[PDB]
């Protein structure tokens, strides 16, 4: 409640109020301010001045009069909006002592709107300066990338999300087979940490293809895209078996695996990535097999039951006789592997059933669920050298009989 | 300007128009009519010139909510608007039809009925559950179309829907042999496919070519890829169907490379055609002297002396894929054709993996 | 003759895949009540059934 400009008194006596200063040279002419508010701007006119000019091709809800904020605090007000040929100007004040706090590398978004956010943190309610839920409100910040948004185009332009004001950096095109996994918005994640952001969807006719564009952040933008990077869009996978992501029902994101050589920022999106980033330091090396059968991205790699590696891909040589498959095992089971070592495919369960002995038996591995690759090196007092980065192994179509009276000593 | 509507969306006199969520005018009258609703609204003599012949108006409102990994987000239109009442105004490429139609402009009750305009086709349904009013149709999942009207007849055991598609969009769909597929969640013990048609069903579209038909049918299941559709479509003869449906996958030693487009019968009721789609990467993997042979489920054999078994957890125990291969030999038979019918062979070829054919590119 | 009447009236707010809708825009509905009417085709039963 405000009851400005005169009380009682001062409305029945009438007049002109003085405010005194410290010092001045009793100049001539004096102008008369409308009110105190006025009086401390030194604003003649009603409208402030201009100061900061933006451009939106539609309103997120601003209006003439929204609060301008500076990290939620007041800072400024819109002034005007004004409807352009194809797209909407707004004028916006700030005052002198804040003028400082805006430079050339600024951005801004709109906020405002009466949010009532419901999570697991509780219940927030975003309608605390009671003009934001009737007005709107304006926030803006300073980013690193924000030099390329104030090159392209005539001059800033607002942004209707933070998220959409804070996508900036490198861009990057994937090309899709299906966008009904994709989205606006849509996170892009290393390693669980946001590294980049999708900020438009596009169908073509011509070619049966859906172009995303993507804006990866400055930090991460030579470290990616470097050619060879998997993109794949995570889904919620409940089975009987088990539950392994949930928080993709709500907000699903789009894991990376990099990639090393020359820069290609053109990239196609996966159906399935190693979300480890584990075994990336170690060797990659490659089996021959007559047919592919239960394997697949993220197939298991077994030493004497032990996963110590992970299957990357799969795919066909330049003659279509054999299937290779890349594996990558980790570093500290690297030594592991020989130049002399037997592959075999162990997938769901294996039994032999004599004339007169019968003996099953079930381990519920998870070769039922992915057929994992086991392997194992014959015994012998020269042993083989190291297998080097690219190493070509076949695969046996029949577990070794005597493989676990072996027992091979391998050192480190 | 002045508007018709069969139901008031929540208008009343007095409510604020708008050009972009921009005050641009006032609503002065509603008046009731023999059947519908009259809206006489103003405008400025300066914004007059905002608004041309093609035009849409639409009602806004109250609030809009959001479910996210943040959570459930309320976000509520600005009080004042929120009061009085929206009705915002937006100038469209295919409104000249809406322009056409009717007396005058037409209020729409909401803005995906007001956006719906292009070209009109219909689609005769078995079961008309699935569809709702204002239902997306997409494809590769971007909105070309919507579902506007929804007739049940009487006379014929069917359900005739009206849908628009969008000017963008209608030349190169309808175009005869376009597949129109309702998406339902699939929550098995197998696996989770589609959770976003709990809330927001849509309909997919798989594009054909031919003359235009503007009159198509609603099917059961339809390939959501797009990605074999440049590939060649051949056809395998078979004593009995099986395993095999839509979306049964085409496997080159193990490795997915085509799937099943559909099934038929002949013109002679004695054998079931399959026509396959294969991709373009490995359209030279398909000859002439090819063979094919169904894998579904698991197949193992068991001697009089020997008895050894394995399991693979293998696709073909959800949907029964067919597998193919070449036999050896120095002259390379030339490539299948467009056109291309082979037999499904009853068993598993016993030594198909040491023929180890050589194929180039 | 045909016509038949129901009463709306009451503060509802309905959520849903469509959104939030508050039914108290006329602000004298969640205070007082609303009693929405209309004309049907099979209201001359209801009209002669019962006094009126």
């Amino acid at each position: 409640v405000e009851f400005l400009g005169a009380s009682a008194s001062e409305w029945i006596n009438g007049g002109i109020r003085i405010l005194p200063g410290d010092k001045g040279e009793m100049k001539a002419s004096y102008p008369l301010y409308a009110n105190l508010e006025k009086a401390l701007e030194n604003s003649l006119s009603d409208l402030p001045t201009t100061t900061v000019s933006l451009s939106a091709e539609t309103l997120p809800d601003v209006q003439a009069g929204s609060v301008v904020l500076y990290r939620k605090f007041e800072v400024g007000e819109v002034i005007t909006v004004r409807p352009r040929a194809n797209a909407f100007d707004i004028d916006l004040h700030i005052k002198p002592e804040y003028r400082n706090l805006l430079t050339s590398n600024s951005v801004f978004w709109a906020e405002g709107g009466a949010k009532v956010q419901l999570n697991g943190s509780g219940l927030t309610v975003q309608a605390s300066p009671l003009s934001r839920a009737l007005k709107g409100a304006i926030s803006f910040d300073n980013l690193s990338g924000a030099s390329a948004s104030q090159r392209k185009g005539d001059k800033r332009i607002l942004y209707a999300s933070e998220t959409a004001a804070r996508a900036v950096g490198g861009q990057i095109t994937l090309h899709a087979f299906d966008a009904g996994k994709l989205a606006v918005g849509m996170p892009i994640r290393y390693l669980g940490i946001d590294i980049g952001q999708i900020q438009t969807l596009d169908l073509i006719t011509a070619r049966n293809e859906v172009q995303a564009k993507a804006v990866l952040y400055p930090e991460y933008v030579q470290t990616f895209a470097r050619g060879g990077t998997r993109f794949s869009v995570v889904t919620p996978q409940i089975s009987a078996a088990g539950v392994e992501h949930l928080d993709t029902i709500l907000q699903p994101y789009i894991n990376v695996e990099p990639g090393r050589g020359n820069p290609r920022r053109d990239f196609e999106l996966q159906e399935a990535t190693i979300t480890d980033s584990r075994y990336l330091d170690g060797l990659s090396i490659i089996v021959e097999a007559p047919e592919a059968g239960s394997l697949g991205i993220g197939t298991p790699v077994l030493f004497r039951g032990l996963e110590v590696g992970t299957v990357t891909g799969m795919t066909l040589g330049t003659l279509s006789d054999r299937v290779m498959i890349a594996m990558r095992i980790s570093k500290r089971y690297q030594h592991l592997v020989r130049n002399n070592s037997v592959f075999w495919l162990a997938s769901g369960y294996s039994l032999d059933f004599g004339l007169t002995g019968g003996v099953v038996k079930t381990g519920t591995f998870n070769q039922f669920i992915r057929g994992g690759i086991a392997f194992a090196t014959p015994p012998g007092t020269p042993l083989a050298p190291k297998a080097q980065e690219g190493k070509h192994f076949l695969l046996q179509e029949s577990e070794p009989k005597e493989w676990r009276e072996w027992g091979t000593a391998l050192p480190k």
